[PDB]
């Protein structure tokens, strides 16, 4: 509250490891079904069922323009295309178990990064 404050945890690095995490993600080889955005032009139904697309270029471009005001603002983005990805595909599909090995994949290194 006003005055009273918890000590403050280094946050200084945060914007690097989440770079190197992203890093990671976008050469994993099952990334590629989220390297891109989805074309809406080309993928009936994504539209209208996907109320927030993301991808791995767009936060890509929100991390280095400052658009994340902090490490879990990115956390939210990386999960929402995961979330995306369940969503729209049958968990025994080649993008669906994709989906599935990426969130693993990056749970660990969250978690091994910061927590």
């Amino acid at each position: 509250s006003m005055s009273v404050k918890k000590p403050k945890r280094d946050d200084s690095k945060d914007l690097a490891l989440c770079s190197m995490i992203l890093t990671e993600m976008e050469t994993h080889e099952d990334a590629w079904p989220f390297l891109l955005p989805v074309n809406l032009k080309l993928v009936p139904g994504y539209k209208k069922v996907i109320k927030k697309p993301m991808d791995f270029s767009t936060i890509r471009e929100k991390l280095s323009s400052g658009q994340y005001p902090n490490l879990e603002t990115f956390a939210l983005d990386v999960r929402l295309v995961f979330d995306n990805c369940e969503t729209f595909n049958e968990d025994d599909s080649d993008i669906g178990r994709a989906g599935h090995n990426m969130r693993k994949y990056f749970e660990k290194k969250w978690t091994d990064t910061f927590k």
